């Protein structure tokens, strides 16, 4: 009784700044998205197939700025505060604010043909604790965190950690957007 | 007694501003391009073999401007008003304004090598209400939701969304055109 | 549970004059003929899988006048008021008042040899907007006519048309009969 | 892009009295079950691979009561009004209030072995108007239905109907309840 | 021209009291069910390819009556007066009034499991007098048996014979009814 | 060194209400049943490869009355209320009280033929969090649950859910018995 749901939306508007930014989102259908929010709350438990964060540029060619993205996946490791820690993570890319439109095929449903320059990172969802999660808010995962930071590794699979940093300006100029494309496998409905 | 046509024609002039501006295009003969409009009119019946929106950009590397274009198939639909909403349209694209010279091969009828940048999206012919659809005009549709909404989905296939924002200026900047190549069956002549 | 029925009886009487007189018949179980209507009343919804009117003369050879008959598949297209007009329909046929004979194997359920002279067209069944249509009456189809012209587009599959002129005389001659011959399913029993 | 959900929920409680009550349920995903409502209202339009309601008995064996199930797949068709009316209908079941036991294979995604007594019905897909139906809301369908009861054939596929007779009482007796099992395709997203 | 007809609808309401009561249903179209009797008068003849009467039970467990079912091929064969002459004919049935639930799938369309316990009866066709018989009203009989009973043997191909006793009550409590399950060859259509 | 166990012994004991009645029992162990609950404490892990929960019927037929099963496999759910909400989880089983009898085959170590009226559900053993549960008692359970919910979801695998209701009397009936079957592998003995 698994109903597999695969589906790509909007999880994040993009800016940039001169001073590095480092913000972050657990990777659980709460939080991807407002869509994906919404129906999968319907079930009780979830497991990843697949989950992709592909950055998509709005901005001038002409627009400084650097994107960073990467995953972590103990939810008790700190928060990476520079590119060097955060380019050892597993799935690591970076680009300009400009660069990404070859992403466009993977948030598409459509067939990828060159995606050499595709600020676009994907989830190893064989390297995580477990497969079936249940879907838990933000405010579970908070209360979680609160009681002991390691209750929660079994409540999130992983985090996305994106930084921002390289920017002409000190008030964030718009740089792009993050889309989610995620295949998602939901179970034990619920009321 | 089927006429088939395969043709390539400009759709939309594309201007981008400051604050967002969504629009939208019905898909269906009359209101696709001016030169089958004309054509098509000749015939009561039509179906969509293919349906291709396919953005060129005429403007700077250096224009501030991301474009977004989706398809809804039921006229009922709330037009979207937001990028995060539109992302959740089937068919979605979405690029820098100044993106997107690859999908040039797809409005040229020759063969198209690597498009991973293009800002090219095609209507779900298969997942259509039904097949032969009839000519009508912007006026009988118009008149048909006036009555009820809900008259109109079996006389139009789909309607595209475009939504233009993240522009530099409060007035219109020339950013590119989108054109549309279908391949069309047309049946059931008429004087 | 589909009833297949085979059938073919009187549709119309003919009459010629010296003005050209069109009229129209919808292809539906109700107009097709005083039996079937009757039959296909006990049943919900139809679907034809075959369709044919067939002019059969009863006049002299010296008889002046022309018919003309072909199918509107659009309940919104407007009936037409000249043969140039008509004679672009599908299906279009035309003769001679007086001829017609050798159309009579088709009403008659026995196999056709030479129908080359024939006054005989049938409906395109395949690219009939859909599959299954409800029965409906003369009533049923004016009322909903009446609130918009493309409500009616789902409840008959089609129209016949027919014009008749040349004739030499102003008041009406006979001329001979249409009948219908028919390959029907009906299915969904109501009482 | 095509969601498949199977499921299977509780879909109206049952009672008997003595004098014959007719009701009728819409099958369409927001009238079918308070789950399925709520998770199919995220897709646009749907389509039905498979759907069966099932009764389910839960009085004695002593319980005077009969019931009896049909579907009609023309909106504009008249409630039944007595048992003989509804047992022409398409899908037709009927039994006593406390029989019905067997057909709990059938909720469960169990395989089912002998279901010679269950009291269950299922619809008949293939010759449904059509195959994609939007998602409609009780409102929608009443609005639609109070300009021209037409305009709703294509909204909804069909409408299940429901008889409860038989019973000694004047005033209901718990009976039983209908459980709708379902498999839904669900396309085109929405927020 | 053989139209083929397959369906099963309500033949007779059924009620049970502590003597013996006889009753007889002719098979023909009829008398068979109120539909059937109205679609088959539009054709002058037809031939059984098969007729089944099904009792369904509407009642409790706990109610006393039994039912007794056979058919007679000779129109002039008195009508029996007891179980035991009853028991002679060819395809009897006897049950409790409160069982026959396992019939349902025979009134169904539905594809029958276990029916061991169903109170259902078929007509030989095979063992009918003639082929075609002629479409005749209950005035139409009682006329020709009023000159000779003989006469009515090439009209009618059987006679249902009904008996219901064992009843707990002088006057008839509710018990069940007989369903008629058909699949009819209808020829020589008439106006 | 894995000890595999096959058995199946009495669970719970059930009465019937005129009010709804919700409970629930763990899955595991030390609640499935006195014996396994002694044997299984001799080892310090388990996995389940097979849980059936089976309910047989102890009252007369003509006992009001309805039962009502399903799981939960995520310990953090709330305890359904209400039939319909009971109805979406998954094993999700309904019936009379006095139904259910052809369960005993489960309960049995015999060859099952029919079981299509049988009140049974299995635990779905692939889709637990994961395979090697910890031996737990209530009070373990109580403790873990006292200080974050979460914590618990490791300990336990799924909670059975029971639900019953519509009963004739405001005090309990005597209904059945629930029995569970089960297929266990204990491993990592324990002193």
């Amino acid at each position: 009784g698994i109903t597999v749901l695969t589906h790509s939306e909007l999880s994040a508007e993009i800016g940039v700044t001169d001073s590095i930014v480092v913000s972050s989102e657990l990777v659980m259908p709460y939080t991807v998205g407002t869509w994906l929010r919404g129906v999968a709350a319907n079930w009780s438990k979830y497991s990843w197939l697949s989950v992709r964060y592909t950055y998509i540029p709005s901005c001038p060619s002409s627009t400084a700025g650097s994107i960073h993205m990467g995953f972590q996946y103990d939810m008790a490791d700190t928060v990476p505060v520079s590119v060097n820690q955060l380019s050892n993570l597993r799935g690591y890319v970076s680009g300009q604010v400009w660069s990404g439109s070859a992403g466009l095929c993977f948030i598409n449903g459509t067939r990828c043909s060159d995606t050499s320059t595709a600020i676009s990172t994907t989830l190893d969802v064989s390297k995580l604790g477990k497969k079936w999660y249940p879907y838990k808010t933000s405010a579970d995962y908070a209360t979680a965190v609160g009681v002991d930071v390691n209750i929660a590794t079994p409540l999130v699979p992983a985090r996305l950690v994106i930084a921002l940093l390289d920017g002409s300006s000190s008030t964030a100029v718009a740089a792009g957007r993050i889309y989610c494309t995620y295949t998602i496998q939901m179970i034990e409905p619920t009321a």
